[PDB]
């Protein structure tokens, strides 16, 4: 049955509420049932969504979008509320502030006037700059230029909400009960049942169902236990698509009946890194016992040739063998927090223009190849001979070796375990136990949220390095490198930094600079090889001064699958561009061999890189 997706969900969703909620689980739901402005082709391109048109003005600042006629609201039964209307995008921007949405990031600072009135006594919201200009017309008004504005609409943050359902669902708005929302994209949330299942029906009467080839999209619950059983569904037809897990107990059958159709994901949008703490204060999780131990840690994590010298000694590949396969290991490998294909820099990659900036800061960097797929950086000779000369400056400060580093694991992530422990069985070997030991800190879940991802200010993060991630959200290198600007970064406190308290220490590793490479950058807003070849210093910058450490991608993962390749749409960033959207999606009878995926993945990437050359230029015709 290619009309039907059957498949599994394994993580919680928790709400429908997609004005004020980002989390992944539960945006891989509405972004079914739900659309916006605007959406992704299958190449990645914008493409009109509920916005049949769309303008920008001259200066940047106002982008006005032109409703289709036939974009409607429906109630979960499929039958017909209300037309969408331009009043429901600002309904959606007013309760999405008002609320403090998660992703109010996302638009706090660019909508003009907004900042302003999340501050205002009674800042009055006819002051914000989004504005509904008749029925079918919705005008923004930025506070800045942003060339990548429109790939923020693909967020659904800034997706529509019908007042008047929305006032009278009030606090029952968005739950877990599919009648929550109203829908306006391809699908209607036929079941949802915590724990169990959530299935999709096509909506025949959305605008575009004539696009929309798969009509029922069943997904059943998968617990994490028991992998051995759902490659039995898709040999009995029961599922659409299998995973093919390491931690599985049926794999050597699996692997060699499927040898011909195992094929891997995409890399996607999460970049992993690891990270330096720069600035401890907390020591609650420590193996150190004596003053002087923190003391010549802190020293030592101050020093770059130290940090660089981490940096060549950290085996990428033996850590993504411990959580993903050693077959596999490779394939989700990352070397920038920039994905090094997410722009093109001209006839160049982003990752190519990054390498030719990185040569520049010195030896140890001559011949780098940032390429996806394999690991940059791993090179025992590099790592001993950086060092070697980190022990002489050191030393002669008075720090005393090994220097011991902590890092915190969630001892209920087997993946984390085994992988850290990679990471301490390498440094050590390369690096020399009598000169670094890593102390592995194993916590509960709630423990480990708390020195890090939770941790209430930059003080308390309780560790001396670290493993984390990015989520792009927008089409700019800008979206994975300001996090971590020195001014106002969001992710500054990783480091263990507050930009005010800690201002001399952020200078004196440069932050200054990096932050300053990417003002420079963000002032280029009319030729886009030109802004994107100015983020690229920043790039380079970072990854040699290796406060963060560059690891591997989600995505990349072993399936076999009857979905057709490169059908769905695509996008680097927002919702409506990864596996999760089924609109576009095409099922075959047959299961995808590998040679059928190479093919169809050279077919893509030739009319890729050709239509979104078609996309710019169509983009320079939209300027009024
Ligand atoms: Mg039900």
């Amino acid at each position: 049955d290619t009309k039907t997706y059957s498949s599994t969900f394994s993580g919680n969703p928790t709400t429908f509420n997609y004005l004020l909620d980002y989390y992944a689980d539960n945006t891989a739901i509405i972004t079914n049932l739900v659309d916006g402005l605007l959406e992704n082709d299958n190449h990645g391109n914008l493409v009109p969504s509920l916005a049949e048109d769309w303008s920008v003005s001259s200066d940047g600042l106002t982008y006005t979008y032109k409703l289709r006629k036939d974009a409607k609201w429906f109630t979960a039964d499929g039958e017909e509320y209300s037309p969408v209307k331009a009043q429901d995008f600002v309904t959606g921007i007013k309760y999405a502030v008002d609320n403090k949405s998660q992703a109010i990031d996302l638009i706090q600072n660019s909508i003009k006037g907004l900042n302003d009135y999340i501050t205002g006594a009674d800042s009055d919201f006819s002051k914000v700059g989004v504005k509904a200009i008749d029925d079918q017309t919705v005008e923004y008004t930025l506070a800045r230029p942003e060339p990548y504005w429109n790939s923020k609409t693909t967020n659904s943050i800034l997706f529509p909400v019908n007042e008047e359902f929305l006032n009278s669902k009030g606090k029952d708005f968005g739950t877990l009960s599919p009648d929550s929302i109203l829908y306006s994209g391809p699908y209607l949330l036929k079941d949802f049942t915590s724990k169990s299942s959530i299935e999709y029906v096509k909506n025949p009467h959305y605008y575009d169902h004539d696009k929309v080839s798969i009509e029922h999209v069943k997904l059943a619950y998968f617990d994490g236990s028991d992998q051995e059983l759902t490659i039995r569904n898709f040999e009995s037809g029961a599922y659409s698509i299998a995973g093919v897990y390491p931690n599985s107990s049926n794999f050597a059958k699996t692997k060699e009946k499927y040898k011909d159709n195992i094929v891997y994901s995409l890399q996607d949008k999460t970049s992993w890194y690891f990270n330096f703490n720069v600035n401890r204060k907390a020591y609650n999780h420590t193996s150190k016992t004596t003053d002087e131990q923190k003391k010549s840690t802190e020293t030592a994590v101050l020093n770059k040739n130290f940090r660089q010298a981490v940096n060549f000694a950290l085996d990428r590949t033996a850590y993504s063998a411990q959580s993903n396969g050693e077959e596999a290991a490779s394939k989700t490998l990352l070397n920038t927090l920039v994905p090094p294909t997410f722009v093109q820099v001209g006839d160049k990659t982003f990752g190519e223009v990054v390498a030719s900036k990185l040569v520049n800061y010195g030896t140890e960097w001559s011949g780098i190849n940032l390429a996806d797929a394999q690991d940059a950086y791993f090179n025992k000779e590099k790592a001993q001979a950086k060092f070697a000369e980190a022990k002489k400056e050191l030393t002669s400060q008075g720090v005393t070796f090994p220097i011991h580093l902590d890092v915190a694991v969630d001892q209920t992530s087997k993946n984390a375990v085994t992988g850290m422990n990679s990471v301490k069985q390498t440094l050590e070997s390369v690096l020399g136990s009598d000169n670094i030991v890593i102390d592995v800190q194993q916590l509960s879940t709630d423990d480990f949220n708390n020195v890090a991802f939770l941790a209430p200010t930059a003080a308390d993060r309780d560790y001396d390095f670290n493993f984390d991630g990015w989520v792009g959200d927008y089409q700019d290198p800008s979206t994975y490198l300001n996090p971590f600007n020195a001014e106002d970064g969001f992710y500054l406190k990783i480091f263990g930094l507050d930009a005010k308290e800690d201002k001399e220490k952020i200078t004196s590793l440069g932050l200054d600079t990096y932050t300053k490479m990417l003002k420079d950058a963000d002032r280029e807003n009319k030729d886009v090889a030109k802004r994107y070849e100015k983020y690229a210093e920043a790039q380079a910058w970072m990854i040699d001064n290796s406060l963060i450490m560059s690891a591997m991608s989600s995505g990349g993962t072993a399936s076999v699958t009857k979905v057709t390749p490169f059908t769905r749409g695509y996008s680097l960033v927002g919702i409506k561009g990864d596996g999760n959207n089924y609109k576009y999606m095409k099922l075959q009878k047959d299961t995808v061999t590998t040679k059928q995926f190479e093919e169809a993945k050279s077919k893509w990437e030739q009319e890729s890189k050709k239509a979104i050359e078609k996309a710019q230029k169509e983009a320079e015709k939209h300027v009024k």
